[PDB]
């Protein structure tokens, strides 16, 4: 191959990562806010090169390569937790946050971002506006939220909606102090889950497209699908929903152009 | 003086310190339990010799000399706190327990007995039945309790007694676990308050009453009234409520016998 | 398989776990006490459900699946160690307790049960009755107890049976106090070690036996020997010590019934 | 006394305490910033009401009585130091800040106001902008500022104006991290200094100025001069520099009215 | 007064502060080594100005003024303790060291000099040669040395020279390691006690003797006795053991010259 | 095999570890000193048996098996750090010392030796002769040394080589004190890296050389190459740079003796 032919869709607007990562108030972990990111371009090397983030652990994908991939959808989950609970935001972990507040699936393709927010979220005299669910009958399914406020019966006696002996309120405040220990500062956590459905991808990295070159052995990056071959005109009539064609060997024979919406036939 | 004579009333019922120190369940610090001890002989040797009481700080009375004195009324304040906040139970300190839960007066005459109770008040998974008042409008008065449960407004919004943003429950749980450190481990605290007024003493030690030896220079202890003199037979007509007697110079010159109700002149 | 058949020997006495776990005085770690448990029914549910054991770590056996398995004999090793020495009671770990006091094998099968015992093993002023072996020439073998009290020759000079310079006593006191931190607090440790030999299993869980079903395909648990097959009456004669009849293919072909003493061939 | 009279000069402007306490960037402790507060009304109650301040130690004047008094001049000193070194801002105290950076007089009249400033002064990657003088040949005199950057010589070898072995820069960077403990936490300290010398007082509390009641026995606070008397007219020839007279008994008997510049007589 | 006359005895030999402080191995605190120091010039500013001692806290005398004083005898008591126990070497303090190992009288006059000794007194694997007395029936008297090794009876059972249950060895090892914390770190402590009683002075400071001038008003420092007066010839026949002279007014009116053994009349 | 033949060359001098480990002064971590050790005998068991080395971690070799295997060349890297960043001297670890001062490759072969030096590298009042590189624009490559003293521009403004606002000096002082904590105490670190490139061995340990026995199946160690064979005589034409010889089977079959320059055929 001589030169790569990158074809990405003609998207003009950047993804609203700034509003998600720089918002004034984040939600509590029991009622975490999920934002749907779609139909835009997202720069992921801005997040990595910024040294504000204490944690940038990515599972199932590499953080440096994130600008080269087109995901179908992005879900951004934002909440505030304790410092010692940051390690519970991982696939296959146990604890109060993992079981009762935010559960990550084992088959997780995404990145976990955690930065210290002692400056903006903590307050002297106590910031008790951040609460976490401490009591639940059963553990949470992955990507499930619990906003219930029913009194957790921890004994034989019914509670009748009144707090007291063995009847506790399900949500407990953190009590954040600026004079707290290293494990007790507020941490804002944004979990970026990359949905990779077999669909037209709408969140692409910031890569400049290259105009189409055919009839020669070239590299190509069609919607994040890297390959090498000769691109020719395809007689095959793809259905409108269909975006890829798979041979008997499960390798893409043809791809629908993401800019001019035509069919190109890949040959080795 | 030749010999020492001690005359006490013939009270043989032992004071209920077993109910105070060996109760199955204590109460929370916001609703600390007060017990009135009177009209019994008190044994403070069993408190002093015990090898479980980590803190035995006595204010206004010597801890070794608890057995010698006589009092009228004893107030036992039992509650459960954590280790770091045991130091707040003293005259003149600040903190959440001192300001909003239990305040000791600066003129406190009594002892503070604190011992670790990690085995009885901690449960694996958390023992949340012990609560403390965390928010209050104004600091507490000495020997004042606040068992009201009203939602504390921490902002400028009238939120109608529903927990949420800037409206917090007044009581917060300790959440005791056996794995927690000694700063956050349960400590049972019994505060003994002795009041010595111009009243006949009802709480005394187990000091034996000796025989009445008159017309000799003896050291004497009549119901806690120590001194030296030559006790003889009197002709004064005390009224039944009148225990001792005073001269023109406001010095004790006659006492009533605790046992046989006989008036004895103390000449020096 | 249509039905499930469980056959266990008709033994009814409970195993003396109460004597092991609720004893008033535990021995020191250098002279740890091993008790042989056999010929009884062991209910491991009462250990698991109760919330006092801070550390409950099983190696080689799933902790929640203790009830269904049958063991030949159980050895319970009890001792007292401080909080930072709890992590050394594990296979493959190092430390003073692992090298000189109690060493577990790398192939250990069983559970480690450690709970805080600050009330029973600490007195104010120091509880020095719990000693650990501090000096030894060589590390201990697995499950080997050393109670020798010769003076340790640290230097090049003969000790001559007197403590002095470069000659130390091998045992050293913990010195527990209730004010000490959780690293220096008493923990009572019971190590359950299960052996699975060719002997008949005597320590079985609280699972209840069912009726024997013959000539039909069932799923059977014969005294811990799980399997599936058509149980049929056999003409095989087993010697009294022999309990099962593995063939040339190392698969269980016949089992002696633990109650009625019947030889039962298994057809797949 | 029939009533109370408070006569203060007709000063309208509020004191610029917003530009001192809420300044964007404080100076370092080696070059601490001193601001002269005069000719304005000062409200010290609003400083005491805020719970942001973690240290409000006032020496020689009580914090509750701050609004009552009047002063001629206020010296507002501001700097940033770590949490462990807050205690060295005290009269008759020793330390690095006391010897080399900021020394208070042994008889100091004012308030040391220190609050935690983690949110304003810390940043990720460390805020090293705040420097403290660590090396000096001699200890600092009280209220003396040293901004010399000469290289301190520790050994006999002359430094020659370059950094090297035994020749160190006199200023050391603090190294404030958001993840540091409370010991190394950035704290902003404001040291208010008051002069009690007799002069025309320019700064007073927010107390309302009442009318002038003559020939009736009233309490008075004439520009901070507390007393009780019958305020009558005077025929004394007060010169312009003379603000309050005195008698042969060295007691205050004639005070100039601050608003009218009219001499009044205090009659007991 | 015109001149100042210092007369000290003609001694030149320096007493071994080097052997006290720079010894290779010190002694344990239960068997602290006391050395008698007499007939020497002692340069206390060598110990004061050297940046080697972490603590140089002096009781009853100023450390800077020690060069200008003369004492009859100096006791140097050297031992090794831990960092947290350095505080306990003081009058009116409690602990294990103060009660059982080294006790200081309440009228103590001297200095306590403590410096860290990590490289000398620690070893990887534990340095156990430094022992402290942990058990004693009664508290120690001031300056009492106890080197007895008898088994402490902490219970009712006789011990009979065998260590075991409730029978402990009285000496307990520190167990120093170089990786230990600064509280558990080996500190060498030397306590200097000065006999200021009425006796011939032997230990004197490095002040140089000046020539004797008579019949004028001069300040004088005769063997550490300071005054102002006129020195003249005296007819008082002193007995050879007598140094000072005194009258009914309890004032020193005659002294003996340290060098010429001449009796001088101090006329004021 | 019958006996083992260990053949080491005729080397008489010892490797100069004395000034590497027991030098009076060490260099700082930014200017880490490197010493090349070759052509001598090194006794690693002296370092192994030392009672002062707290950390003796090794990578790519066993800490027990370092003496018997002998290496081509030894690079000794010496620097002083504090106790917290001892863990940062490991491959793959991230930190200030790792990124900016001393970086080890991920395939590092050798041993890290660290020991506390609080009595040598700390002085009362502070020892500031040991510096570390705090700021660098890029992370260091493995084994590169950067001693540049250029002013680190931390802001946008060009300040032209002067210290000031965001123009920090790159080096900073540890500031060791004897009373500091174990994290802030000096630790001398000697990294002993070894390369195993294709070259004749120059440093080998103190193991003695045995006489040759030919025509018998003996275990042999020919200067780091260990095998089993019948070392018969040869007739090879080995050029003087050929240390050993390999056949078509890619196995060692001819070794020239290091002590006699005689080629020996290894026959299986
Ligand atoms: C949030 O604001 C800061 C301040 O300018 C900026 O550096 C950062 O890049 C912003 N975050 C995002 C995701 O743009
Ligand atoms: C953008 O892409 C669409 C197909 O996705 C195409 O129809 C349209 O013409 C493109 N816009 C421009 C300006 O080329
Ligand atoms: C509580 O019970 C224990 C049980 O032996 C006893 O020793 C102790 O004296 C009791 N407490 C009081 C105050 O009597
Ligand atoms: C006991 O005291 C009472 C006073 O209440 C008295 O009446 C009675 O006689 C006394 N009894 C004896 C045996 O002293
Ligand atoms: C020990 O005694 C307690 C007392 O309630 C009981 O709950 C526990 O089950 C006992 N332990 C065992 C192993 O039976
Ligand atoms: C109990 O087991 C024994 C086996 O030794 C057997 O002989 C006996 O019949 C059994 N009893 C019952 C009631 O099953
Ligand atoms: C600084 O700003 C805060 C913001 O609300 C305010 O509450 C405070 O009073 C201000 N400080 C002063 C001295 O005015
Ligand atoms: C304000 O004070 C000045 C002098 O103190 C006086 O001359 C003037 O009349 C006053 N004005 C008012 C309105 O009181
Ligand atoms: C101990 O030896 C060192 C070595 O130079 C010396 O500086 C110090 O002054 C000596 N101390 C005494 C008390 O002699
Ligand atoms: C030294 O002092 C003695 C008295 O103790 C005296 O007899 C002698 O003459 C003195 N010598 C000198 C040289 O001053
Ligand atoms: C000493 O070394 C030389 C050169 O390496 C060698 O030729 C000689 O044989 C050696 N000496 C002995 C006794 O082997
Ligand atoms: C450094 O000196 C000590 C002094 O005994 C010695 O034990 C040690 O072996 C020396 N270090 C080396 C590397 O030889």
């Amino acid at each position: 191959p001589t030169e790569s032919i990158v074809r990405f869709p003609n998207i003009t607007n950047l993804c609203p990562f700034g509003e998600v990562f720089n918002a004034t108030r984040f939600a509590s972990v029991y009622a975490w806010n999920r934002k749907r990111i779609s139909n835009c371009v997202a720069d992921y090397s801005v997040l990595y090169n910024s040294a504000s983030f204490s944690t940038f652990k990515c599972y199932g994908v590499s953080p440096t390569k994130l600008n080269d991939l087109c995901f179908t959808n992005v879900y951004a989950d934002s909440f505030v937790i304790r410092g010692d609970e940051v390690r519970q935001i991982a696939p296959g972990q146990t604890g109060k946050i993992a079981d009762y507040n935010y559960k990550l699936p084992d088959d997780f393709t995404g990145c976990v971002i955690a930065w210290n927010s002692n400056n903006l979220d903590s307050k002297v005299g106590g910031n008790y506006n951040y609460r976490y669910r401490l009591f639940r009958k059963s553990n949470l399914k992955p990507f499930e939220r619990d906003i219930s406020t029913e009194i957790y019966q921890a004994g034989s006696t019914p509670c009748n909606g009144v707090i007291g002996f063995n009847c506790y309120f399900p949500l407990q405040s953190y009590g954040f102090q600026p004079t707290n220990g290293v494990g007790y500062q507020p941490y804002r956590v944004v979990v970026l889950s990359f949905e990779l459905l077999h669909a037209p991808a709408t969140v692409c990295g910031p890569k400049k497209s290259t105009n189409l070159v055919k009839n020669k052995c070239v590299n190509f990056n069609f919607n994040g699908l890297t390959g090498t071959g000769v691109l020719t005109e395809s007689n095959k009539k793809f259905l409108p929903f269909q975006q890829f064609g798979r041979d008997i060997a499960d390798t893409t024979d043809a791809v629908r152009d993401p800019q001019t919406l035509e069919i190109l036939d890949i040959t080795p």
